């Protein structure tokens, strides 16, 4: 679809099965999700934002269906405010910038 | 234009009579500058990013440029990593993520 910003840009998502809301998330290198289990090895990381860094799980190759687009790659795990979807999995769905 | 996400869709912005790069960033509510000496009248403010909050200076009615398009409105300055426009600005440059 084409997503104008008057609103969060909030999509429903599947990860592991489970349906989540996130946020497309172009300033976010990376997509990180709230605590949950998921199936997958995850080994520790840390990510920083404004604020601060949080430490995180680090799932590789996972499968997460993005507002009906599929992707598979580096899913975070931790104590993110919001679910975000930044851009290693934008990339993926083709998402772009247009104005 | 449209701008991909293989890196991190960086313009340049003018503000305040100088020319910075900023981020465009679709999950920030808010545009947050670096620290820099804008004048007149501020209020503060508290904003929270992935990592919990940092305080800043909200201006209001800020002339901005980005890349190549004017806007107006509400500017927080303070120490963020990067600079960022958020969907404040966003909105006013008619842009939208697509896919
Ligand atoms: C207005 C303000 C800027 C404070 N907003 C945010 O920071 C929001 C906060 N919400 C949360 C919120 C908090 C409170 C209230 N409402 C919402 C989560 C989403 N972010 C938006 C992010 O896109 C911000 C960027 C900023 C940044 C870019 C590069 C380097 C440092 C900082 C961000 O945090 N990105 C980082 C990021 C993000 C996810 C995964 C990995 C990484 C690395 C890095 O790219």
């Amino acid at each position: 679809p084409q997503i104008t910003l008057w609103k969060r840009p909030l999509v429903t998502i599947k990860i592991g099965g489970q349906l989540k809301e996130a946020l497309l998330d172009t300033g976010a290198d990376d997509t990180v999700i709230e605590e949950m289990s998921l199936p997958g090895r995850w080994k520790p990381k840390m990510i920083g934002g404004v604020g601060g860094f949080i430490k995180v799980r680090q799932y590789d190759q996972i499968i997460i269906e993005i507002a009906g687009h599929k992707a598979i790659g580096t899913v975070l795990v931790g104590p993110t405010p919001v679910n975000i979807i930044g851009r290693n999995l934008l990339t993926q769905i083709g998402a772009t910038l247009n104005f």
